[PDB]
């Protein structure tokens, strides 16, 4: 089997991208977040607390033939942005793009953080890193692309991010259409449960390649580019004006300024960013002070390739028994 599904941004700076996902019989349509960088799939309900819900489309199990709680079953996430959320599970039916999964635990929220109220196009998360990273207790639960593994055509899945435009991602096969030239893959380690790959290093601009080896994961729940601080300050040096602020809370540069590309290695391979994926627009309306898409991760603990990066490529998720990733420009 296969699947195919467009992903659209949710706003018009690529804050982050919706995928519709058919859930229950009949199909109850919800928009998700597709995240390579975390590993269950929980929606809006009607079991979540009124006060938290503001716009979103809402799972409701009791509508759906095919829903079954999974009795004793609860979930709690927090993510890397301070985000989290919180509830209890069903198993149903769940479509994306044609391609279909039976007895998939939907996690149904009861508690969210407002950065999710707060956002009313995104119905919920569906999380495609390694199964080992759900958090459903006592029996933790698998992923969609894990349940469909076995029925695809090949284990994989692609992501297709656009810039300022609808994308795809693809289940079980690879679009040899949709890039130009050649894939390159790299190794992954499941160490951490991330697709988490070791870049060969960087460009900036039209200045010359630095070798060395930058470890980091593809997130596409992730906007940012996050990179070591030697990295990121070699970038903005480049950009007349441009600052790290504490108050804001990263890199700001003025909004006249024209962004010089950004190159990251993929084995021999280059993946080139484009100057203007850097531009996140004014730190708030009206201001001439923008906000950059490639920041530190020196906080975090973890470089995050996230969509900035991954919207430059054609991205492979490689889910065979030795998990590779594969980049192509397109």
């Amino acid at each position: 089997s296969t699947g195919s599904a467009t992903t659209t941004p949710i706003d018009s700076l690529d804050d982050a991208y919706i995928t519709p996902v058919q859930i229950g019989t009949p199909a109850q349509t919800l928009n998700l977040d597709f995240d390579t960088g975390s590993s269950d799939l929980w929606v809006f309900s009607s079991e979540t607390t009124a006060s938290e819900v503001d716009g979103q489309t809402i799972y409701t199990p009791s509508k759906s033939t095919t829903a079954k709680l999974l009795s004793g079953a609860t979930w709690s996430i927090s993510y890397g942005d301070g985000s989290s959320s919180s509830g209890d599970v069903y198993t149903d039916t769940v479509s994306v793009g044609g391609l279909t999964v039976t007895g998939q635990a939907v996690e149904s929220a009861k508690k969210v953080s407002s950065s999710f109220t707060e956002d009313s196009t995104i119905d919920g998360l569906l999380g495609l890193a390694f199964s080992t990273l759900n958090t459903v207790s006592p029996t933790q639960q698998k992923t969609f692309f894990d349940n469909a593994k076995a029925s695809l055509d090949s284990p994989v899945f692609t992501a297709d991010l656009g810039y300022h435009a609808p994308g795809t991602y693809n289940f079980g096969f690879i679009d040899t259409t949709a890039y130009t030239g050649s894939i390159t893959y790299t190794a992954v380690s499941t160490k951490q449960g991330f697709w988490e790959w070791t870049s060969t290093g960087y460009a900036v601009g039209s200045g010359t390649f630095k070798s060395t080896s930058i470890d980091g994961i593809a997130d596409t729940g992730t906007t940012l580019l996050y990179l070591p601080a030697t990295v990121v300050s070699a970038y903005w040096a480049q950009v007349s004006g441009a600052k790290s602020s504490s108050s804001v809370g990263g890199y700001v540069f003025p909004c006249s300024a024209t962004l010089p590309s950004f190159t990251f290695g993929v084995g021999s391979a280059r993946i080139v960013i484009p100057g203007d994926y850097i531009d996140f627009g004014p730190i708030s309306t009206g201001s001439s002070s923008c906000f950059g898409g490639i920041q530190s991760s020196a906080g975090i603990g973890i470089n995050i390739f996230g969509d900035v990066a991954l919207k430059a490529a054609f991205v492979v998720f490689n889910g065979a028994t030795t998990p590779t990733l594969g980049f192509a420009s397109k």
